């Protein structure tokens, strides 16, 4: 049986500010960031969260399916870093505001950004397993990022989820070829409630693959993968990181790695440069990126390389097919993003002071939806109207 | 195809206990709102405490079983918590480096309130179902611990390890035999850093298991099923769980329901009293309680029913045989049990003060571990990890004798 992705979508904020700009604004080193190709960051605003940025990610795949099909789903993951309890998952409220059918096994996973493809991975062993035939799953990573500071720029906000099922146009996985590595790091942590790590990423990047050789004899880093999509803060260090594994890996010369950056790792990079560093979720989108950005005119194969911090890791590959690229065009992931609403520093700013507000341990709150009065012509969208005893009330708005 | 289950299983209740009773007199509360309960002691994690040493302590005497080349097959850890340390950073990192597990791995947390222990086995049992990598095998580690008013006598510390795996004598999963169901709900969560909830857990309790019966045609509730684990945060709920149930589901006369409650759900309690409730772990400890409690003779089947706040839900089944209940005595569950250090009140009350020293967000700290004197050189038993101390947010841990 075949098991992967049926379809992928991605959600980017509805907000979003011009990186360059920021670090104008904070009087800070204009120079640091010119070339870690980044150009905007998606922000959530305070009437926004992880469970927001996951159901506006997957409401368009529950909306494309018939009635037959989203009650196939049984097993909804959401993969986090951005967690708003210690033992109530994401999964609950989502689950809830997809209208998802109650026979459905839900669930948090989490190890920094590698959470994503641990989800993806469960997901697939579930078709696999064919513990339930014709089932169908929907991974969905959501992070966002709420605040030495060189991090503001890039750290972003957004959510993909991914339909897993047994006919899978756009990324059909090769059962097996995995190379999985993990150890105990004193990488980055996240242990309040809101250098080493480029070391350890690349480590992983050659073991990953290397494991990989050891599961799939022949293959190459050069010419098994037709695109390649990696874990990806920002594009500037995925750069450098596929120059490192074409010297280290692949062993090539110099003088080709950037025609082979070009065609194979940079259309991966294009939704990234819009969005920032979205953690969980910053490979599925380099992914959708890359089916979105490149040309399958016919099949090809992408090899995929996830990297949480603290730290595991994983190199996996699968097909996906013009059909696929069809399918993931009628999401219209491109023009939802040009559509998003530009912050201004000043209204960045109010944001800042108004995010306070949601905060981990949040009680009760009410929301004011006009706090930035422009945001507010698309499809219905679900936000935060207020926290009431822990509990967390959402509200459709078109 | 091919077979999935446990291949081992192991519990840690804590280093500490203290008898629920006695605690109850110290807090001036109910003899009658209280001993129909079925509670008798609970675990108490010390300071020097946390979810990875309970995890570390539970899953050791299984990989010390183990060859070398069946230890380098684990390539999937997972942690199952609602005590977790770091927002990304999962409890699967230190536990993989203090167990030498192999780096090719994954490793990761699952989480949803008590479901994630079941949720942990269902991805591992699937992994070995899936063959993605024929031989391998999986260990799932459930492990969670209470900090900070009638929950206080109930409220446990404790960690099982579940090896999983292909030659599954200790409980062999009834593949597609499940189970689940999950719905948004109001119940009790846990936001802060440190009623409804029984509806829930018995709705659950009956829609999991007529969709077990949707996909196990022939399925009954009462001959099916030799033994019963419930989800058991006290023995007392779960016997009046499994009442509704022989009434609500099974219907049966009330005259034969105490019957079927010692001879199929007496045995998984027993070790819950011993220990307290303790979460994600609950399940797993009733199932291994009933595996060292009850009769193997033969092969048995036992189903298991797992609630997490939330809410999500599953039943699932499988079967023990005789062999598995031999390699389980040798792990020698509640002879560790009898070991631990009985904590006084006052000793208890001190563990009160000094535990807001590891908080959530702790950054610094070094931990006494002669602050209780006694408890160290007390226990002499094989090494066990312990925390020393957290270090701008990183955890040092100590093996001790």
């Amino acid at each position: 049986v075949s098991a992967g992705i049926e379809a992928m979508n991605v959600f980017g904020g509805t907000a979003y500010l011009d990186v360059m700009e920021l670090a104008k604004y904070r009087h800070l080193d204009t120079a640091r960031f010119e070339n870690l190709l980044m150009k905007e960051k998606a922000v959530a605003l305070p009437y926004e969260d992880p469970v927001t940025f996951g159901v506006n990610a997957a409401k368009p795949i529950i909306d494309a399916l018939s009635e037959a099909e989203k009650d196939r789903i049984e097993l909804l993951i959401t993969c986090s870093e951005s967690g708003i309890d210690f033992g109530k998952s994401l999964s609950t409220y989502i689950h809830e505001y997809l209208g998802l059918n109650r026979n459905c096994r839900l669930f948090e996973v989490k190890q920094a950004a590698y959470s994503g493809t641990a989800g993806f991975q469960m997901a697939v062993n579930f078709i696999l397993s064919q513990t339930s035939p014709g089932a169908k799953a929907l991974v969905i990573a959501s992070d966002i990022s709420r605040f030495w500071s060189y991090a503001e720029p890039s750290a972003g906000a957004g959510a993909v989820a991914v339909l897993v099922g047994e006919n899978p146009e756009v990324f059909q996985i090769d059962p097996g070829a995995n190379g999985y590595y993990g150890y105990e790091v004193m990488d980055t942590c996240r242990p309040i409630p809101d250098d080493l790590s480029l070391m350890s990423y690349l480590d992983c990047c050659e073991q990953t693959f290397l494991e990989y050789q050891k599961r799939v004899p022949g293959a190459n880093y050069q010419d098994t993968f037709q695109y390649l999509a990696y874990h990806t803060p920002f594009g500037g260090m995925v750069k450098g990181a596929h120059r490192t594994m074409m010297r280290k890996v692949a062993k090539v010369k110099t003088s080709g790695i950037e025609t082979d950056f070009l065609t194979r790792v940079k259309p991966g990079l294009n939704y990234c440069q819009r969005v920032g560093n979205i953690m969980g979720a910053a490979l599925f989108l380099a992914l959708a990126s890359t089916i979105d950005q490149g040309r399958f005119d016919t099949p090809k194969r992408i090899g995929c390389f996830s990297y949480g911090s603290g730290c595991c890791s994983e190199f996996y590959s699968g097909i996906t097919t013009p059909q696929g690229q069809e399918r993931q065009r009628t999401f219209g992931i491109e023009k939802h993003l040009d559509r998003r609403y530009q912050l201004s520093m000043e209204e960045y700013e109010l944001l800042f002071k108004g995010s306070g507000m949601v905060r981990f341990g949040t009680r009760n709150v009410k929301l004011d939806f006009e706090m930035i009065p422009g945001i507010m012509q698309e499809k219905p969208r679900l936000f935060l109207e207020e926290i009431s005893e822990f509990h967390r009330k959402y509200r459709w708005i078109s």
